[PDB]
């Protein structure tokens, strides 16, 4: 399951990480179509050149925030689901017919989840510097003549939800670091 | 679960809070897309300047009422879900192998839920003073020249639903205060 | 549950009220988006003044019929759900460790359901006198100059569904009165 | 349930009526939004008069075929659900603490279902004489000047689905008559 | 269930027919709204005559491919559901209180499914000769003056999905013929 | 089920293939309507010729990426579902009244899944050479006069999702090859 447990997860990996993951899922669900639903259609530019709106939008939004967060959530949830599948497979094999391997697998899964969180946060920072979206953008790309003034839709609400998601991801990273440190200390 | 119980919840925290939470959930579901569905598209201004509608809408509606209430509900439901997860974890631990800690955790959860309710109500008051929405708004923000007359969509229905949601949240705050007071009195 | 039972509900409160409630729910579901889906967009007025359509629509439809009926259904279903929750709470308390209190609670719940039905019917009568909707409406409200001719969408179908819902609500009121009278007679 | 059974239903009331009801439900589901989805928006008239399209559509389609069939299905399913609820209530009463009364109740339920089928078919015949829909309609109603040429959307597909639904309803009426006759013969 | 079994179905009627039916269901689900969603709105003609688009579309598409395939699937699934209902009824009757009748019923059901498949394929061939859809169509029907050039939307994707569905239906017909032949041979 | 098991599946066919299949399903679900939803409507060309947009779109997108991936996923999942159905049928037959045949069936199923993956990847390469989509396309097809400049919607996001899906399919092909080799080695 999401942020799955393996009989080795501590309190900060069984109680808090699941809560944060569910919170992110719910926020993404309630903001996926309400806020970013009309990101393309409401996006208009101040020009008479045909086809300038689409090229400007693709220039300033290479990949939307909602879909980037969706990919991040899917890739974060993948290792936990893989660990759960492996545990079920091992149980089935034992029934048809070990703790250290499971412990190391869980540690590697937490490490990979932390790595995915960090790389997705870095990608988000690289694509969209800053936490705020501006109402007006200046675009100079073919076929738009010289520079044109395009207007983004709902910058303030998108900024609020971006702050929420970034804070949640930072909390997830901190909790993953704490979980890794606690497991290492307990093992030694 | 929503407004969860911990074997320590009284009648005013097990029977009434859950009913109010379900009522708020149902109202938000039946008003999320019906009323606020076309808040952006039906919103039009009396100008010929391109891009003025979007900037005016973002100026007068930094974050929509529906999404603000959704975030409030999610953050209110988070502590109860966390407490339920902790209780399940403790039961699993005891099975694999205490009342005062659970009591204090429940008290802290109720306090945090009350705090979230109060802070969200204060934020709603700060963003949107008053309980009523006007049909006509005067907007003077770039690129709109001087002052322009924008028209809101369905102000009366939104006012009615705002009154409903605010009354429900006030009842929730009162019930949380009563629950905290009753628990403190019973403990002492 | 909807029009819930408490081991004290008679034949006219266990068999007929539930059927009527389910009938109203199904009618509202099949008419919520099909008929009232384009109540705002198809609504057009005979003027060139920008922003007159929205103000006219808000003037003649302070709150749509579908959402008014939805609120009525939610508030009618609330007392039954509260009674069911209280019964479950009492059963849990007795298991962890009375008929007259349950009987009085059920009577009060039926009374409150009747009161909500009556008040919502009165509100519907006050907002929309008569059972029929006209195709043409004359509106004289700012910014529309003098009087303008607005045209409602699907008045006949909305009239038919209004007749259905009003008849169902009247049957509900009659059955609630009969249930209260029968319980009073049986008790005495 | 739909076309419910009461331990007294024969082969033509337990096996065939349920199949026909499910067939009608599936046809209505697959034709509700695909065919009649854009009945109002694609409906256009050959005039420059504002507001003529809506009045013409309301004149020629007082209530759409899909919603009429939905109401017919709901009212047909109501007596069976009521009988099932009564049977469950009687079983609960007997457990807490008769065949002829149940038999008469089932007979009355079948009679009422037949009556609803007949009255809805008659209403459909009265509102829409014939089985075919024409592409062109002549409308002379205020505010449209003199006579205007309105164009219906997808008349052929709607005619095909109307034929399907009418044939299914006729089969239902025949089967209900056969069930009543068979029960009367068996009883005597 | 879909392509149901009756303890008499062989390998080619229990393993392969169900797979083909599920494949057709999934293809229809993934192509119902994605491809044929905007068949009417994207359909435009090269004329200034009002109302010509709708009459041309109804002329060239009497009933859409998606809805024709949906009706075919419903009518194919009907006999299997009827047989399953009859088997359940017989089991209930025996519990309350034969193989040859069930065998003959299954044979008749397979024959009727084959007949429905063949008749629907013939109807599809009669309405739409060939397997390919052309981009341009010449339409000469009132009120369009003389001949007009209408343009179909997504002809290539619709051709691909038509080929898929026709191949699947042909495989279904072949498997039904094989099942009937195998049952006849085994019986004799 | 998806990438089903047959008691003969190894670790790389029970744990990893299922994870990759679920990842592809989730990516397709979250990108089906968000990215490719307005592929046709937002697609505009720089011409005044009516009907040129639709013919140009059909020329440059014979079948959309989302539906091609959906067909690929359905055809990949078909053999596993068929194998599961056959296993259930064999279990039912044995209950009513072998390992080598099941092993060979599983091997053939894996081979067919690999073949479908390879053929769909080759088809995708043939239809859309390269991994990137360009903003501007030059189209010269009737009725568009000479060459016209059409503009694609969201090329960068579609490129990102294409890279994701192609990488996932390549991983699936590699894992299928490894599974076949491992089974062959273990058998010999």
């Amino acid at each position: 399951l999401l942020s799955g447990v393996n009989r080795h997860s501590t309190a900060i990996g069984r109680v808090w990480l699941s809560v944060i993951f569910i919170f992110r899922i719910m926020v993404l669900v309630v903001a996926a179509e309400s806020v970013w639903g009309d990101e393309k259609s409401s996006f208009i530019c101040n020009t008479l050149q045909p086809g300038c709106n689409s090229v400007c939008y693709d220039q300033f939004f290479p990949i939307s925030h909602v879909r980037l967060w969706s990919l991040q959530l899917i890739l974060v949830s993948t290792p936990a689901l893989l660990v759960a599948m492996h545990v079920a497979h091992q149980q089935h094999i034992e029934k048809k017919m070990i703790s250290g391997t499971l412990w190391w697998t869980y540690v590697i899964s937490v490490v990979f989840r932390l790595l995915f969180e960090a790389v997705f946060m870095y990608v988000f920072y690289l694509l969209y510097p800053g936490y705020a979206m501006v109402r007006l953008v200046k675009c100079d790309v073919y076929p738009c003549p010289n520079t044109v003034d395009c207007f983004v839709s709902r910058p303030t609400e998108k900024t609020v939800f971006t702050v929420f998601m970034l804070a949640a991801s930072g909390i997830c990273i901190i909790l993953n670091v704490a979980e890794v440190v606690y497991l290492i200390i307990r093992a030694c």
